[PDB]
């Protein structure tokens, strides 16, 4: 699904982006966009990342 549509980034992106080292929200925010634009999106990112770190 998209988490932010404002940058075309999909929940599986950011799962991607911490399998591929992302350590931090503020690490995905770089790499993806997410929540930068219209910001509306930016708690369920943060959902996101942060479950999917405690999954490593
Ligand atoms: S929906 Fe993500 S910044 Fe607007």
């Amino acid at each position: 699904m998209y988490v932010c549509l404002c940058q075309g980034v999909t929940d599986n992106q950011i799962r991607d982006a911490i399998y591929e080292g992302c350590c931090s929200y503020r690490e995905v925010r770089e790499a993806t966009g997410v929540g930068t634009q219209c910001g509306k999106c930016a708690s369920l990112a943060k959902q996101v990342v942060r479950e999917t770190l405690n999954d490593l």
